């Protein structure tokens, strides 16, 4: 169940382009279309159905396995790659401008056909097979979002899991590299596809300074911008101080900002009590999964006149007189006004995504009421593989060098 | 002659959203709108076709012009702008992907309104005139781009300049921020546009350290690339290098760099032998006008294949079987891939551009031989009426601050 | 015994200075002043006597302890804030310039007060007290550079270890501070004191991409320099390749580079032949703790002439005659040739070291062989601590959204 | 007359370094010993005495010429480089700590010889030789610094100036490097060295965002300071505005900065009344020449106690009670807290230098009464010098290129 099937042409060049720019996770497909080591696995994934999930989605089927594929958000789907995905083997029931209805019938969907493994990137599907009491026949399932995660780890604590589940997002080649790099660009290209905003002069205020929020601050400051950092944590508010950034309260940032992106994985971060104050002309978006970071119900009721200007940009009109300019309906900009992270990214996290989905088959003894950390053993080989790709050689320790470290003592 | 006039009401929206972000421009407007200082002049335009040319020409039409527009490149027109327009009074005569007959046709075109003033881009309108013996009728014209001050500046030289010409390149209020600062974020727009590559971990090679390369360099650093410089300047070179960034040769460049993108105002920067020793996959663009500054011809001969990917990106198979991919078939990047500068930065640039017709209709007392500067008084009212738009106050110099400096001897 | 007890008036100056520039470790001292929490306590202490340890170890006092402090470092001591710190009641045995029979000579006048606490810096006091058995007295103690936490873990996993120790090198607000704002800083700041050498268009390499190789890379990218990293790791060589810095071994690098600088806590990360391959003019510099990251024994027997230029500045002929340029004697150039982390900056990390030492005497049924980390209570502590001395208000989180964080349930 | 005559070893020393850190000024005195173009010539100057200006001095002594030497400033004279040029041939009349009677009575020293050369830092030997009735055997002179090159434009519009001066400041080799990146680093390093203060969490106010402004703001930047710009012309405010720094008067700016430097050529630039609204423990230093850019003379008439903390660091208490640090007694502090500019930026001012003194021997037929700026050739050399010497290859121009520039017809 696809949009328009006659893109498939268009889309398989996207494909392709992102086979290209992913030489780790196809050097992953290469050991899998050998030892088959995913024969006879049906796979479930609620994912952002993009030319990058399609190679992660392929390698799998190169390995031997079944899946079923659904678009992990209602404005994510690449119509043509859905399109290209379904002229090849692949059970893919998602397109762009989905209805709430429309999405829990993807995922009913996918699940009729019995999966093994639930791959899933904002927890939908962890949620919905444990509270419809799946489960039965699952063997386990990844993460691949900080949201995810929280809502697996509050799941664990509460023993409700039943299946073990990776949290490929806390690998080392996840976050430090997904969540900070590529958001870092992806955001702010969604911003200039939505809007062909100056960056230069602006004070951009990011509310969030984990680790997708110093990445927007990082690209916003490598755009010119004046960069405000909003923050809860005592910690992360001292690091963006030391990093140069102005830090403050929303109460104080809502008067001054000219962009607001959130990076929370928080409800409300920018409430209607923030947008009252805001200048005319403010533009807001998202980047955390699901779009309740602003409150744009709020914006609706304080509104009295909304009109789209173009893709992604919607204007809004408030009884002071002054308009607010809402990007990809609060949903995370950079999937929904851009294409997401680039494709040299995700070839990390779907690297971690493609071997914790071996690891887990080739394992069966793991706690069914865990959430686990990805082994550091497939981090490693994912780091390797593509330094390895980028022609990066590191130094190797000397003998006497591994031994002077082990030392405590000295040495006359 | 336009594309398709049923885009006019999208397109309207888009010209209503440069209007809010072109706020200099607009307050000059209003009195152009009042004294009328155009009343009875037919004005003949080459411009890209964007959305803050049509603010320009509105806002020229507004002092009582009449305007008839081309467009300066034959894929930088934007369609429902170029509607938009239509359904107001401009003679508009452009479309996205004209062809070479179609240009020289619709700069004809706009020849046969016996123009005014000539507003010309890259200089092919103001050598068409010369050429083909118009101009009787010519009062005086504008020139917005290096490339067409450069041809102008030997155009005098021969005396075969008939009118005064006003370099509107050469003003601090748009060399400095158009060139520099909207190039160098409208470029990695275009660049992301028609591929959605990951700029930090690459080598980028700037060819060119003027005003728009050193722009450039300074997004690719922000956008956390390494970034390497070409320069034929011992002067700009030297500050390319005292800015942190690798100086070398195109040939040395050639066989490291993962993007290239030139910024001269000159041929063949980036020739036939460099492609043949780049790396398979590497990425061309070019940011300066004209589309010789890249041998794509020389490309297309060295090429057994060649392919599109997606808008504005196309595949080259070479004879040693790698890949050079081609952007925006070496034309402008920013303004074919993406949107060209934003409406805030072009605000400048068309301050000018507005203020400078004024300018030459006030006056008949110049040179029909020279080209020049834009008027410091004007240039420095576009300045200031950009920070009163913006909010930004300037410290005042006190009295015994501004003698002190007249002085020159022992004791202050 | 110091040098010269007649400098306590301006080392008090100093020290002052310090106190106006450690607000927060102040707040500390009004609230040990009054609780005395420190009282009947013995604290042996081998740290950089500096004027921020003066306020540490008074902070101390003012808790009702008594304090025996030895240097850390043969060079690192400042004098006259070692006089100061005789005036009041502080048994320090340091002075700038030592041998190294002293250093060890010292040690031994410290632990002849018989201390309850052990305060360390480098390693050298937790390994001298437990090969020479003396942890009989000793309840606990605190380390605080990274060096000195890999040899503590080292005695951790032999089991050797005698009483439990705090490792406040990885409390958040230390290493993200102190390993990497501090660092970063004072070692350009020494690099620049014992030379006033250009750092703009050179290329320096940074080996060792942890938390002080990265402020050190970036402080050097900052400053204008062209950064290459140096790394072992393949998660942190991925990390520097992500920042835009060229990665790549030492043997490569040694032939480039202009500014050579070692982070690693390892041994011969310089080696006699990579220097024989390095230009003329090359400068080294050590910033890890002991002076063995730079194979400087091998400079000197490869080398054929040595020549102080100025403080902390030997020049060595080679017998290629090249001319190599080693800073204050490998030894940490930020602490030797300049004065170490500014007080703001180690104000976090001597908070950390004055409430974890407290924390060590409010418990004694902690685990013998036990490296901690700081507890996460004094870690927020320091924070907030810092945020509220600066004036920076923090967002709080409210009841709606901590609740939304604990659900995993269907429905917003 | 130089204070010292024993420090002349550690001098030489310096000297040395200097030398071998100019290779530019290197290659241009072996072409003076061997051509000797300055023999019989007499020159006087007041430059800052450094070991660059001892290699410049020696440089002209090698091309035949007799040098005396008087300090530009009383508090920038390395003492140890005077005693070294003293031993040499060169007729020093410098020492730190001079007064200002000490000043005009060395300069008085120098101008006995009766140059035919006058070499000017500040403009004060320009204007004491004009204002004393001198200038009958000077042949010409040259200015080093922008301070200096107003107040002789000032002369030459006062027609009192007589013999032809060359600009040396506003070569292309000179402004765009020694007053931008030199200074940038210099005055970081000259505040470090006055204070260590930390850079990265504070608020640091540059007064003037010229060349030097610039410079500071960028390098106050990448050390991770929030930069807050002060500018008085339109154009200046709004390049620093798009290079993302807040912009805002002095008034505002007074109450929120932690460092004020200062980089105008201006009087009363912080000003007694901004000086009380400032934060307590503000630190005020300087970097445009002559002491008068901060109200130093207002500072102590408003203080009621004042003491000097370390070296260049005098802390004022005012009425109100606050602190404020005033540093280098409101002189250059890059030049009396630290050691001025590099000598690699240095080379390339002492050779426009160099090369600028030459020129206005080979020729007398230019104006008695004019300020030159500096022959492009020259300045042109002075490029390439240094390019050659860091050995960086830069592009050579095309044939065919060199033809694609002069057309401006259609096609070719
Ligand atoms: N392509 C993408 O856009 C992308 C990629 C990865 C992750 N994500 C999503 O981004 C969000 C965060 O990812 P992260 O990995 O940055 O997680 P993270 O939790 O490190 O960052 C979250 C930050 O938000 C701060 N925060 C929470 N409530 C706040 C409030 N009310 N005001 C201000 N700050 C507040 C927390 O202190 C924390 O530092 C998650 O929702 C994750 O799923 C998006
Ligand atoms: N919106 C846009 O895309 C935009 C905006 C402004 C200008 N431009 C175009 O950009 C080009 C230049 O803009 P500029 O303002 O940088 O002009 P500029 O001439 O200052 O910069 C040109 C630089 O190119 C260098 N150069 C020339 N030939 C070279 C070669 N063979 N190898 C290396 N370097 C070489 C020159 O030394 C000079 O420094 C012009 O064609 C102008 O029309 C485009
Ligand atoms: N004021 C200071 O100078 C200061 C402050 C804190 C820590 N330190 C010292 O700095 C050193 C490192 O501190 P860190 O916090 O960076 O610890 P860290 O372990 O994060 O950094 C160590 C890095 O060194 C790299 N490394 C080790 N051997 C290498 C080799 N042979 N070649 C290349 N890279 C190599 C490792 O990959 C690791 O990433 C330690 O000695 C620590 O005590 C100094
Ligand atoms: N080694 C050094 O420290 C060094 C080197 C070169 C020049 N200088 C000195 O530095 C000063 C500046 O040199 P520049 O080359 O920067 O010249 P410049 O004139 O480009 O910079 C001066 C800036 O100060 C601004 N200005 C004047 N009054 C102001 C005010 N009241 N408030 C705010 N801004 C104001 C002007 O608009 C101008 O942009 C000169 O005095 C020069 O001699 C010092
Ligand atoms: N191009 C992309 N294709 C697939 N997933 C992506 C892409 N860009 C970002 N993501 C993922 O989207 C998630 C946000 O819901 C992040 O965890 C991130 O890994
Ligand atoms: N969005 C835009 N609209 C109109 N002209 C533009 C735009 N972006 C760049 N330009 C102009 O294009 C010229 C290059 O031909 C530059 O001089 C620049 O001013
Ligand atoms: N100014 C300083 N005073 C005291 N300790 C310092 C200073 N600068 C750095 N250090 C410490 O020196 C250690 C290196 O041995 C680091 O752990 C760091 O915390
Ligand atoms: N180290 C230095 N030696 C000599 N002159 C210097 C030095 N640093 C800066 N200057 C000069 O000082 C002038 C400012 O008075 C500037 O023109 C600059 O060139």
């Amino acid at each position: 169940r696809v949009k328009d099937l006659s893109l498939a042409e268009q889309g398989r060049k996207q494909i392709e382009w992102a086979e290209l720019h992913m030489p780790a996770l196809m050097e992953i497909r290469k050991r899998f279309n050998a030892e088959k080591p995913l024969d006879g696995i049906r796979i479930g994934a609620v994912l952002h159905v993009t030319k990058e999930t399609a190679v992660l989605v392929e390698t799998l089927k190169a390995g031997g396995a079944e899946i079923a594929l659904a678009g992990s958000n209602p404005l994510s789907t690449q119509d043509d790659v859905a399109a290209g995905l379904a002229k090849n083997g692949i059970h893919v029931y998602a397109w762009r401008g989905e209805t709430e209805k429309d999405y829990y019938d993807n995922i009913r969907e996918i699940l009729k056909y019995e999966p093994h493994v639930i791959m899933d990137d904002g927890g939908d599907l962890h949620a919905y097979v444990h509270e419809n009491n799946l489960t039965s026949k699952i063997v386990g399932g990844t993460e691949e979002t900080t949201t995810g995660v929280i809502r697996l780890k509050a799941m664990e604590e509460e023993k409700v899991l039943k299946y073990p589940v990776i949290a490929v997002n806390n690998a080392f080649t996840k976050y430090l590299f997904d969540n900070r790099i590529g958001t870092g660009q992806s955001t702010i290209d969604g911003i200039l596809r939505a809007t062909n905003i100056l960056i230069a002069g602006k004070v951009a205020v990011v509310i969030g300074y984990g680790w997708v929020g110093r990445g927007i601050a990082s690209r916003f400051k490598g755009m010119g911008a004046r960069v405000i950092v909003v923050e809860s944590s005592p910690f992360r508010a001292l690091e963006a101080l030391m990093d140069g950034f102005d830090v403050m309260t929303m109460n104080r940032a809502s008067e001054i900002g000219d962009i607001f992106v959130t990076a929370t994985g928080n409800l409300n971060v920018v409430s209607r009590d923030h947008i009252l104050r805001m200048k005319d002309g403010a533009v807001l978006a998202n980047s955390g999964h699901f779009n309740v970071e602003i409150d744009v119900k709020g914006l609706k009721e304080i509104s009295v006149e909304t009109r789209e200007v173009r893709q992604n940009l919607e204007e809004y009109k408030l009884r002071n007189g002054k308009r607010i300019y809402l990007l990809a309906d609060g949903r995370l900009v950079n999937l929904v006004a851009a294409e997401g992270h680039p494709s040299e990214v995700m070839d990390l996290s779907f690297c971690n995504q493609a071997l914790s989905v071996e690891h887990l088959i080739k394992n069966k003894g793991k706690l069914e009421n865990k959430v686990y950390n990805v082994p550091i053993e497939i981090d490693e080989q994912v780091a390797r593989l593509k330094l390895k790709a980028l022609g990066i050689e590191i130094e190797e320790l000397t003998i006497e060098q591994k031994e002077y470290i082990k030392q405590w003592k000295y040495g006359t």
